[PDB]
């Protein structure tokens, strides 16, 4: 059994106003606790958990995050915080002493002058480069996330040279997902501005993790760009839902995978319970009979997959592994 990640969604509030999330401008008053946490991380660590990643909405604004990660690191767990940026320059240096071992950044455009429109946020791009350069430095592990779709994707050739200079070490290059349905005018055109990105050398350009946003074989691209289908876990099975783990924290849902949690689906809640009788417990035999359904259904009826994690499917599909931080 592999070493496996822990999503947990620390809150929903956030401070960014994005047009593509439901958590723009979210005052949400949950707050996952420090006492779940304590009773979560023996859980986790019997669970063959060995990466812990703080999401939610900004995870910067839950007060703990800090005392979250110092907990986590000292019971072995690689820390992880997927973060907008805004805050990371003035907490990245708490954040780095109490042992993070990862911070990623979510960055949708080239510059400030476009990622600061898409998330309404002045400022949030520059304090997010200036946050990664700094936990270069400070030892962690340095990676961005993107969003792309129609409205940015001209802008990804700049952005990776950008996050090339700033040292940046992974990139995940995703697509958009919208309910609605999402076209593109020009098709070749994202493929002539996109594969140099994907075709760069990665001894000198940093080429995304994964597949790309809009797939990789012709079949994969044709699906994309005419049904907005996006690329997922392709083969027979799925076997991300082995190795992720993602707390829902406001309700009490856990989910086998890491985009699960958005999708819709049925009506009733998606996942499985966090608790059965007020007892945090992972691996519930509901929890089990969830991802049971998508390891085989998975990459036949997912339609809001990331990059990231078909590629990590496949790379266990091929070879039977994958290296540290591949999620
Ligand atoms: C919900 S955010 C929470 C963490 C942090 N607030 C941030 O944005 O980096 C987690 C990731 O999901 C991505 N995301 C948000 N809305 C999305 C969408 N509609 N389609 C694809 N990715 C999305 C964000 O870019 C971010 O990288
Ligand atoms: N509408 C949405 C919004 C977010 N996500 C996923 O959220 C994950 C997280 O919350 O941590 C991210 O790691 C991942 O990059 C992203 O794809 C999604 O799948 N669909
Ligand atoms: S900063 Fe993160 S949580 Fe907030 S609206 Fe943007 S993607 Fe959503
Ligand atoms: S195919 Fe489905 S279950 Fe598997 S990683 Fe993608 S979204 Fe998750």
């Amino acid at each position: 059994t592999r070493e496996r990640y822990l999503f947990i969604r620390l809150l929903e509030a956030c401070n960014a106003d994005c047009f593509m999330c439901d958590f723009a401008l979210s005052r949400d008053t949950f707050r996952f606790s420090l006492e779940d946490f304590d009773e979560l991380l023996p859980r986790a660590v019997e669970a063959g958990v060995g990466y812990i990643r703080f999401t939610g909405g900004e995870p910067l604004m839950h007060t703990d995050v800090a005392e979250l990660v110092r907990r986590g690191t000292d019971a072995g767990m690689k820390m992880s915080i997927i973060t907008n940026g805004m805050m990371l320059p003035r907490q990245i240096e708490r954040l780095a002493d109490a042992g993070l071992a990862q911070i990623i950044v979510s960055l949708d455009g080239g510059s400030a002058a476009t990622h600061d429109v898409y998330r309404r946020s002045p400022g949030m791009f520059d304090n997010g480069l200036r946050g990664l350069r700094a936990a270069a430095r400070l030892g962690v592990l340095p990676r961005v996330n993107s969003v792309v779709g129609p409205h940015n994707y001209t802008e990804m050739p700049q952005l990776q040279r950008v996050l090339t200079e700033a040292g940046v070490r992974q990139w995940e290059l995703s697509a958009l997902k919208l309910e609605r349905a999402i076209s593109y005018p020009d098709p070749d055109h994202v493929r002539a501005l996109c594969d140099p990105v994907y075709d760069a050398d990665p001894e000198h350009m940093l080429v995304p993790l994964g597949k790309r946003f809009y797939g990789d074989t012709p079949e994969e691209q044709e699906l994309y760009f005419s049904d907005s289908v996006t690329p997922r876990a392709s083969a027979p099975l799925c076997h991300v839902v082995d190795d992720v783990i993602y707390l829902d924290g406001k309700y009490g849902r856990a989910y086998a995978c890491s985009c699960l949690p958005h999708r819709e689906g049925d009506d009733e809640p998606g996942g499985a319970p966090l608790r059965e009788d007020g007892v945090i417990r992972l691996d519930t035999p509901a929890f089990r009979t969830h991802a049971d359904f998508f390891r085989t259904e998975g990459p036949r009826v997912c339609n809001g997959c990331s990059t990231t994690a078909a590629g990590y499917s496949d790379d266990i599909a091929r070879l039977g592994g994958v290296r540290p931080w591949q999620y």
